[PDB]
């Protein structure tokens, strides 16, 4: 039943941006939705917000582009999969910025609250009284991953404003996860995780020295890898009871500090000491499925 905050094996996995970059490495979303092991799904990007922008990679192929917004695809796959997979039990987040946002942020405080409204009638619940393109139809996602990685202006405006609407709505739970790099503390993220509770945080523990390329097996004293700095602010942050995820790269052309073997086995053992750990996260699908017997070893890991 998708999320699960009771256990310490949930698998977030990124899907959409096609890491993997080949003709076939990417399936459609629902491919991937009968999947023990992955109970969390994040749609990778809406990299554009104001104005609104969608990429899928090749997933777009299967999209029509809106008449007045070339860079905003209308994706009935994408729409007919998230409803599949939440029917297989599966929580469909939409992962917003990724690497290309570029829009920085919003000028005021108002304008990142009109911003995050004009997300909401787009991605959740259908507005009857709303003249907003819906890129996935009558499908409705079940939350938000805040994956902003340069400096985003009022992003926490933005996300208190989001997080208003998920709190007011019915129907259903809705969720926030934030992406945060390794690095503490995180330039990007910062401000709106300091200010807006989250569900969970699945931290990025690769591309920085902090990652779990930096863990030493054999001892609890981690002088590089930095799980114990982020679970000492998880305490006090807006929701004291935030969840952690570990991040990594699904394979070696994924990220930078890919490990794997006694490395993982041996960082997970360690992370799962502490109270907020909740599982893994991985970059992407698309590099798991093609790094054959990986996922076997995460899955065996959080056992």
């Amino acid at each position: 039943a998708g999320w699960n905050v009771n256990s310490k094996q949930n698998i977030a996995v990124y899907w959409g941006q096609n890491s993997a970059n080949s003709q076939s490495t990417q399936q459609r979303l629902s491919f991937y939705c009968n999947d023990a092991n992955i109970n969390v799904i994040d749609i990778a990007f809406l990299n554009g917000i104001t104005p609104p922008m969608t990429n899928f990679a090749n997933a777009g192929d299967r999209c029509t582009p809106f008449s007045d917004n070339p860079w905003l695809l209308q994706c009935p796959e994408i729409e007919a999969d998230i409803k599949t997979c939440q029917a297989n039990g599966k929580t469909i987040l939409l992962s917003l910025g990724g690497d290309s946002y570029t829009q920085g942020g919003w000028s005021s405080t108002g304008a990142a609250q009109s911003a995050a409204d004009q997300v909401w009638a787009m991605f959740g619940p259908v507005q009857s009284g709303s003249s907003v393109h819906r890129p996935f139809g009558s499908a409705v996602v079940d939350g938000f991953d805040f994956d902003f990685e340069a400096t985003t202006n009022n992003l926490a405006a933005f996300g208190a404003q989001l997080k208003s609407r998920t709190n007011a709505a019915g129907g259903k739970k809705y969720y926030f996860s934030a992406a945060p790099q390794c690095f503490f503390p995180d330039a990007a993220v910062g401000a709106l995780i300091n200010a807006v509770p989250m569900d969970w945080i699945q931290i990025q523990f690769y591309n920085n020295p902090c990652g779990v390329s930096g863990f030493t097996p054999g001892t609890s004293t981690q002088n590089n890898y930095n799980y114990q700095t982020w679970e000492n602010w998880a305490k006090t942050s807006p929701n004291p009871n935030v969840k952690l995820l570990v991040g990594i790269p699904a394979g070696p052309g994924a990220g930078r500090g890919y490990v794997s073997g006694s490395q993982l086995t041996s960082v997970f053992q360690y992370s799962k000491g502490f109270s907020t750990f909740a599982g893994a996260m991985m970059w992407d699908m698309s590099q798991l499925y093609q790094n054959t017997g990986f996922e076997t070893q995460v899955v065996n890991a959080l056992r």
